[PDB]
């Protein structure tokens, strides 16, 4: 199966997975002197008071953070954005130190890790349908950086301890993802894809300009998860970036001068 180590990791996944040569993939990296300020750009309209939270699970890749998407709950829309977008799950992405862990990075610098609240287009009906169109998802991408403590983030690191290794999963209930945003919704904007298998070409991506800030002791209990299943040798979760690729023929626009 892919993965992230050596012999399986993302310069092996375009074998089985071709598109990962294609014309739309992600991450990029975001040159900000070159992304266009466009002024036609709508404010983000994040709706999230009622979200809820069921679930977390390591998926042996990362950790899914589950929300209910059977009703408009916890939408995303402006923006670039064209009708409405449902919060399905969010995940994270980050390195094994601090250096490394984002995928985008902002004039080549690597953050500690990212952060992706992944929305699905309503008027596809269900996720599995969204994934197949180019219009078919919204991912809100923010950085982390080390220093202070997230608040709102210490839930989630409380919980990784139950579902170390690959297949676990806890109840995660009542869990607001309006405490992992930063003050400004300032953003970068570029039609890409999906940064795992099966890497479909399906996505508006949505980077936040202004980077959370996390504790190394909030990022050293990322570190502490599993990719393996239990009982199997320790690989700790770390490095579960993919690599900035080919920017081709895309414009990233910028909603702020
Ligand atoms: N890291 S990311 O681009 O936000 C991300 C990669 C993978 C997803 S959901 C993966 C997937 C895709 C297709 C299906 Cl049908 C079920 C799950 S979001
Ligand atoms: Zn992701």
């Amino acid at each position: 199966h892919w993965g992230y180590g050596k012999h399986n990791g993302p310069e092996h996944w375009h074998k089985d997975f071709p598109i990962a040569k294609g014309e739309r993939q992600s991450p990029v990296d975001i040159d900000t002197h070159t992304a266009k300020y466009d002024p036609s750009l709508k404010p983000l309209s994040v709706s999230y008071d009622q979200a809820t939270s069921l679930r977390i699970l390591n998926n042996g890749h990362a950790f899914n953070v589950e929300f209910d998407d059977s009703q408009d709950k916890a939408v995303l829309k402006g923006g670039p954005l064209d009708g409405t977008y449902r919060l399905i799950q969010f995940h994270f992405h980050w390195g094994s130190l601090d250096g490394q862990g984002s995928e985008h990075t902002v004039d080549k610098k690597k953050y500690a890790a990212e952060l992706h609240l992944v929305h699905w287009n309503t008027k596809y009906g269900d996720f599995g349908k969204a994934v197949q169109q180019p219009d078919g998802l919204a991912v809100l991408g923010i950085f982390l950086k080390v220093g202070s403590a997230k608040p709102g983030l210490q839930k989630v690191v409380d919980v990784l301890d139950s579902i170390k290794t690959k297949g676990k999963s806890a109840d995660f209930t009542n869990f607001d993802p309006r405490g992992l945003l930063p003050e400004s919704l300032d953003y970068w904007t570029y039609p890409g894809s999906l940064t795992t298998p099966p890497l479909l070409e399906c996505v508006t991506w949505i980077v936040l300009k202004e980077p959370i800030s996390v504790s190394s002791e909030q990022v050293l209990k990322f570190r502490k998860l599993n990719f393996n299943g239990e009982g199997e040798p320790e690989e700790l979760m770390v490095d579960n970036w993919r690599p900035a690729q080919p920017l081709k023929n895309r414009q990233i626009k910028a909603s702020f001068k």
